[PDB]
């Protein structure tokens, strides 16, 4: 019923779990988000996304922006209405799929001018242009607009990023409060910069609580610095964001990824890697990833996973899934997409589960065992 009300049900270590109460529906954390891309999460229907157990889902500003456009979306009655999902929806600022999508990119402390990689080039991107989009599209939680650092990063490159970022925090803030309509039943969530540098990292810290969001995102990680640095740079990160208040890991999915994550005080996540190895013909199983293409399973006729409950493993073999993918029939990337978000929506579960229940580091323990 509230705008955005966040509630830690129970803690082990730095992990915690509760949940997210919005306008539109209790989002249950650690909580993962299935992307939809063009409007759209990949070959899943909205009612298929929701059926693996999904409560968010991830929109994408840049791209929406491009096609079919915000002012579009929003004449037809938003994003909601518009893809047929009727739960929350996050969505990205757009800054960073501009810098790495877009054509002839433009850094300006105004904000960012860009030729769109398709057809010609919807062009402008500010923090309150930003912040227009996603209310034109209706998301209920609104990213801040910001300046990526990518990896590596040399102090002062990472400083003068970080430091802009802010300034684009503050303007972020400020066009949020401005629409009504949009404070008084969006979230507004902060995005952490820094690069691997803790005092960058406490200082972009610091801004961010200053002005008051209501989430803290850990932006600049899974950007190649690999498992460890951004394990470590996590270790320090997370608490200097606020204790009471979400902590959005961006771009970060591969299982044990996540796993580590939530033991370092993550509860939000978001990734392409479900639906994309989908399409591939890679599967996610307690096991570790199979490719289902490989053709040891021509003739195998056990599900994917012999433990997921999902439709897809509950009604289909292996071998017929090897085959689908194989002769490249869109079934088979649907029927892969749905398994993997569900496998992933089992996985958020049972980390849930376990922290709920004070054995959430055996249960970590427990899946990097068997998944390795
Ligand atoms: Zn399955």
């Amino acid at each position: 019923r509230p705008r955005f009300s966040f509630s830690i049900a129970a803690r082990e270590g730095k992990a915690r779990t509760g949940t997210i109460e919005m306008k539109r529906g209790v989002i249950r954390t650690p909580a993962f988000m299935p992307v939809g891309t063009a409007a759209t999460v990949k070959a899943l229907k909205p009612e298929t996304v929701r059926a693996t157990g999904a409560d968010i889902i991830l929109g994408n500003t840049y791209h929406l922006m491009l096609r079919p456009g915000a002012e579009r979306i929003a004449k037809l009655g938003g994003l909601h209405s518009f893809m047929g999902w009727d739960r929350p929806i996050l969505t990205a600022s757009g800054g960073y799929q501009v810098m790495s999508l877009s054509s002839l990119t433009k850094q300006s402390e105004e904000g960012v001018t860009f030729k769109s990689h398709l057809d010609g080039s919807r062009h402008m991107l500010s923090p309150e242009r930003s912040i227009e989009i996603q209310h034109l599209l209706g998301s209920d939680i609104v990213m801040a607009f910001d300046e990526c650092t990518p990896y590596p990063a040399t102090p002062s490159r990472a400083a003068s990023s970080m430091e802009r970022s802010m300034r684009w925090a503050k303007r972020s803030r400020d066009a949020f409060d401005s629409r009504k309509e949009q404070a008084e039943n969006a979230a507004l969530f902060g995005i952490q910069q820094g690069s691997v540098f803790e005092n960058l990292r406490q200082q972009s810290a610091d801004a961010l609580a200053e002005i008051g969001f209501d989430g803290y995102a850990v932006g600049g990680l899974a950007v190649g610095e690999g498992q460890d640095e951004m394990f470590r740079v996590l270790d320090f990160s997370v608490p200097m964001l606020p204790d009471d208040k979400p902590h959005y890991l961006m771009g970060v999915g591969k299982p044990d990824d996540i796993v580590g994550a939530v033991e370092r005080g993550i509860d939000m996540f978001d990734c392409v890697l479900p639906t994309r190895s989908g399409r591939n013909g890679q599967a996610f199983t307690w096991d570790g990833p199979i490719n289902i293409r490989n053709a040891r399973f021509s003739e195998d006729l056990k599900p994917l996973d012999s433990e997921c409950h999902c439709a897809v493993c509950q009604k289909w073999s292996r071998a017929y899934i090897h085959h689908l993918i194989r002769a490249g029939e869109i079934l088979g990337a649907m029927l892969m997409t749905e398994h993997n978000i569900a496998f992933y929506q089992q996985l958020m579960q049972k980390i849930r589960d376990s922290i709920s229940e004070g054995r959430f580091s055996q249960f970590a323990q427990d899946f990097r065992a068997r998944y390795f």
